[PDB]
Protein backbone atom coordinates (compact mmCIF):
# COMPACT_ATOMS: atom_id res chain seq x y z
CA UNK A 1 0.00 0.00 0.00
CA UNK A 2 1.57 3.21 -1.30
CA UNK A 3 -0.65 6.30 -1.43
CA UNK A 4 0.96 8.88 -3.72
CA UNK A 5 -0.17 12.52 -3.60
CA UNK A 6 2.10 14.20 -6.15
CA UNK A 7 2.50 17.95 -5.99
CA UNK A 8 2.09 18.63 -9.73
CA UNK A 9 5.33 20.09 -11.26
CA UNK A 10 7.73 17.64 -12.86
CA UNK A 11 7.99 15.94 -16.25
CA UNK A 12 5.71 12.94 -15.74
CA UNK A 13 7.75 10.45 -17.79
CA UNK A 14 11.28 9.87 -16.43
CA UNK A 15 10.47 6.86 -14.33
CA UNK A 16 13.12 4.99 -12.33
CA UNK A 17 13.95 1.71 -14.04
CA UNK A 18 15.95 -1.28 -12.83
CA UNK A 19 19.52 -0.53 -11.82
CA UNK A 20 19.05 3.22 -12.24
CA UNK A 21 20.89 5.12 -9.52
CA UNK A 22 18.26 7.74 -8.72
CA UNK A 23 18.34 10.81 -6.50
CA UNK A 24 15.67 11.76 -3.93
CA UNK A 25 15.56 14.72 -1.55
CA UNK A 26 13.66 12.73 1.02
CA UNK A 27 12.35 14.13 4.29
CA UNK A 28 10.85 11.71 6.78
CA UNK A 29 7.97 12.24 9.19
CA UNK A 30 5.91 10.17 11.62
CA UNK A 31 2.11 10.06 11.65
CA UNK A 32 1.30 12.38 14.59
CA UNK A 33 5.05 12.63 15.15
CA UNK A 34 8.10 14.56 14.05
CA UNK A 35 10.89 13.95 11.53
CA UNK A 36 13.20 10.96 11.84
CA UNK A 37 15.43 10.92 8.73
CA UNK A 38 16.16 13.61 6.17
CA UNK A 39 18.53 13.81 3.23
CA UNK A 40 17.72 17.53 3.24
CA UNK A 41 19.19 17.89 6.73
CA UNK A 42 22.32 16.06 5.65
CA UNK A 43 22.24 17.93 2.29
CA UNK A 44 23.27 14.58 0.76
CA UNK A 45 20.39 13.70 -1.54
CA UNK A 46 20.54 9.88 -1.18
CA UNK A 47 21.75 8.57 -4.53
CA UNK A 48 20.12 5.12 -4.45
CA UNK A 49 19.53 2.50 -7.12
CA UNK A 50 16.37 0.57 -7.99
CA UNK A 51 16.27 -3.22 -7.83
CA UNK A 52 18.42 -4.12 -4.81
CA UNK A 53 15.87 -3.63 -1.97
CA UNK A 54 18.24 -1.22 -0.26
CA UNK A 55 15.31 1.09 0.48
CA UNK A 56 12.15 -0.14 2.20
CA UNK A 57 9.17 -1.25 0.12
CA UNK A 58 7.20 1.85 1.09
CA UNK A 59 10.02 4.01 -0.28
CA UNK A 60 10.83 1.71 -3.23
CA UNK A 61 7.31 1.51 -4.66
CA UNK A 62 6.91 5.26 -4.27
CA UNK A 63 9.99 5.86 -6.43
CA UNK A 64 8.89 4.09 -9.63
CA UNK A 65 5.40 5.65 -9.38
CA UNK A 66 6.99 9.11 -9.63
CA UNK A 67 8.92 10.86 -12.39
CA UNK A 68 11.59 13.55 -12.61
CA UNK A 69 10.75 16.81 -10.89
CA UNK A 70 7.60 15.42 -9.24
CA UNK A 71 7.00 15.94 -5.53
CA UNK A 72 4.92 13.12 -4.06
CA UNK A 73 4.04 12.31 -0.46
CA UNK A 74 4.50 8.80 0.91
CA UNK A 75 2.22 7.28 3.54
CA UNK A 76 4.15 4.07 4.12
CA UNK A 77 2.42 1.12 5.74
CA UNK A 78 4.01 -0.40 8.88
CA UNK A 79 4.22 -3.98 7.60
CA UNK A 80 6.59 -3.13 4.72
CA UNK A 81 9.36 -1.58 6.86
CA UNK A 82 9.19 -1.94 10.67
CA UNK A 83 5.65 -2.82 11.79
CA UNK A 84 6.46 -5.73 14.08
CA UNK A 85 10.20 -5.18 14.47
CA UNK A 86 10.59 -1.43 14.93
CA UNK A 87 13.93 0.29 14.85
CA UNK A 88 15.64 0.86 18.21
CA UNK A 89 15.51 4.61 18.83
CA UNK A 90 14.16 5.82 15.46
CA UNK A 91 11.12 3.84 14.30
CA UNK A 92 8.67 2.28 16.77
CA UNK A 93 6.82 -0.91 15.82
CA UNK A 94 3.56 -0.48 13.87
CA UNK A 95 4.29 3.02 12.58
CA UNK A 96 2.70 4.51 9.47
CA UNK A 97 5.59 6.54 8.10
CA UNK A 98 5.37 9.83 6.18
CA UNK A 99 7.89 11.03 3.59
CA UNK A 100 8.45 14.19 1.56
CA UNK A 101 9.75 12.53 -1.61
CA UNK A 102 10.77 14.69 -4.55
CA UNK A 103 12.27 12.66 -7.41
CA UNK A 104 15.04 14.84 -8.86
CA UNK A 105 17.03 11.90 -10.10
CA UNK A 106 19.90 10.74 -12.30
CA UNK A 107 20.32 7.91 -14.85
Amino acid sequence: GVEIETISPGDGRTFPKKGQTCVVHYTGMLQNGKKFDSSRDRNKPFKFRIGKQEVIKGFEEGAAQMSLGQRAKLTCTPDVAYGATGHPGVIPPNATLIFDVELLNLE
